[PDB]
């Protein structure tokens, strides 16, 4: 089957997350959502660097047309970070907008640009919990004149996002619902409607919780399963179709991104954070980064945020 390789040079992460593959520089960026640090990995040169800040972070995406600048989350703020990619702190930080100025215990979580370059991101309680905890998150996109628009609320744990190739569908994961939802996506108005379940974990005996996701060129979704020790491949052509399962040694798989020179290697982040309600003993929970080859599919390069 597919070959799953632990990336030794990268070490262990508390909650590694938000992988972004920059295809022109052949570079993987990612975050640790509890340790307040950004990470850069260049596989062809075996080069690893990091950057520390003093706010919780959850995504890092290159700014379109601005080498050396990134759009990031800092607690509840969307900001532009200027970073040379090697120094241990940012050169400067430019705040764009605070998405929830008066919800003091919320944070931004997963964020991703749609194929047109619009940033989408969701919030959640800092003390959110599974299976039950405070439900306080919403789904936003960053639109004209640096103002956000709200598209969904009552989100427990805002997580992975993806869009179909023809720009008619959006896929979204609230981990607390243990399902992947699909929406009709209107690219001209950037609005979503007709929410319905695409894939429900309970119907297929899939353990754990859906976390990050990414779509391949054939339109299949690859979904990280937190507390599932796996990634799964699900159809977008028909509801409730499990196409394949790939086991990952780390139980707490958090996200996925296609990368490599031909976009046919799947990079997989995980969490070493040891939780008190785990289905897995502490010795199993490490937080390594993995590379999966031999999946027989290609993905897309990560999209830069347009501002
Ligand atoms: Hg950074
Ligand atoms: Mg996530």
């Amino acid at each position: 089957g597919p070959v799953v390789e632990k990336i030794a040079e990268l070490g262990k992460y508390t909650v590694g997350e938000g992988p972004h593959w920059d295809h022109e520089t052949q570079t993987l960026y990612f975050v640790d959502t509890v340790e307040k640090t950004f990470h850069k990995y260049v596989p062809s040169q075996k080069k690893y660097t990091f950057c520390k800040v003093d706010k919780l972070v959850s995504f890092i995406i290159p700014l379109a047309g601005s080498p050396g600048r990134f759009v990031v989350s800092l607690e509840r703020e969307i900001a532009i970070l200027t970073w040379d990619g090697v120094s241990a702190a940012p050169t400067s930080i430019e705040a764009i907008v605070n998405v929830e100025p008066h919800i003091k215990n919320n944070r931004l979580n997963d964020g991703k640009a749609d194929p047109l370059g619009n940033l989408w991101t969701g919030t959640m309680a800092i003390d959110a919990g599974l299976p039950i905890g405070p439900v306080t998150g919403s789904l936003y996109h960053l639109g004209a004149d640096k103002k956000v628009k709200m598209h969904e609320s009552n989100i427990a744990i805002a997580n992975g996002l993806a869009w179909s190739n023809d720009l008619k569908k959006m896929y979204y994961i609230d981990s607390g619902k243990r399902r992947v939802d699909e929406y009709d996506y209107d690219a001209s108005t950037l609005s979503i409607s007709n929410q319905r379940p695409l894939f429900t974990f309970e119907k297929h005996e899939v353990p754990g919780y859906p976390d990050g996701q990414t779509i391949d060129e054939e339109g299949n979704l690859w979904v990280a399963v937190f507390q599932g020790q796996r990634i799964i491949k699900i159809s977008t052509q028909q509801p409730e179709v499990l196409l394949d399962t790939v086991k990952i040694p780390d139980p707490q798989v958090t996200s996925v991104a296609f990368g490599g020179p031909n976009l046919d290697e799947l990079y997989v982040t995980s969490a070493g954070l040891q939780l008190d309600d785990s289905s897995f003993d502490k010795s199993l929970v490490n937080g390594h980064v993995y590379r999966v080859t031999g999946l027989g599919v290609k993905g897309f390069a990560g999209v830069k945020v347009k501002l």
